[PDB]
């Protein structure tokens, strides 16, 4: 009862988004290419600058919704890919060019609120999810190795968006294979376990989405 997209080749590096507050664009570009690899076999880098700029009804390194991203893309028609708009670190006029484009969205399905099982389920059957958290803990922060649960981690407090890219069993202990946009130093080169089936921990399964490719 298990999976990790990341020996799936379903998964592409680990970015760092540096000061700009677009972890968001990350979360998104992630499951729209996990959804690449799914469709045709192979992925590349999107472009979250794009998304940065281009998401109006986002609010750019000041936050965002992936839903407003995966939107986006699908009333765009597409979005670029990291070398056709380059991740620069800060909000600029959205310069998108339909020649860069390398992935197309049509649409995204929502994992109803808190419903940890249905996460399981779009996780396995779709692929790299996109989920939101209580990241403010210091615990977080200095994450290295194991399976992540904190007591004072509030599910109502979120703000943070990442990526659930699997999902099994260590020593005993249920989690969630998440792929944070940090850089690959951070934590576990790059990832954290966080506790699965555990009352929903840090409002894992309160946000969660993902494309209709
Ligand atoms: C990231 N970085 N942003 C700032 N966090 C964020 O957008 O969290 C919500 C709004 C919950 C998606």
């Amino acid at each position: 009862d298990s999976v990790d997209y990341r020996k799936k080749g379903y998964v592409t590096p680990v970015k760092n988004q540096g000061q700009c507050g677009s972890c968001w664009a990350f979360s998104s570009v992630g499951a729209l290419e996990g959804q690449l690899k799914k469709k045709t076999g192979k992925l590349l880098n999107l472009s979250p600058q794009n998304l940065v700029d281009c998401v109006s009804e986002n609010d750019g390194c000041g936050g965002g919704y992936m839903t407003n991203a995966f939107q986006y893309v699908q009333k765009n028609r597409g979005i670029d890919s990291e070398d056709a708009y380059p991740y620069v670190g800060q909000e600029e006029s959205c310069m998108y060019n339909p020649t860069g484009k390398a992935a197309k969205c049509r649409g995204y399905r929502e994992i109803p609120e808190g419903n940890e099982k249905a996460l399981k389920r779009a996780v396995a059957r779709v692929g790299p999810v996109s989920v939101a958290i209580d990241a403010s803990l210091t615990s977080f922060q200095f994450y290295s190795k194991g399976v992540y649960y904190d007591e004072s981690c509030n599910s109502d407090n979120l703000n943070h968006a990442v990526l659930a890219v699997g999902y099994g069993i260590q020593k005993g202990n249920k989690h969630w294979i998440i792929k944070n946009s940090w850089g690959e130093n951070w934590g576990n080169k790059g990832y954290i376990l966080m506790a699965r089936n555990k009352n929903n921990a840090c409002g894992i399964a309160n946000l969660a989405s993902f494309p209709k490719m």
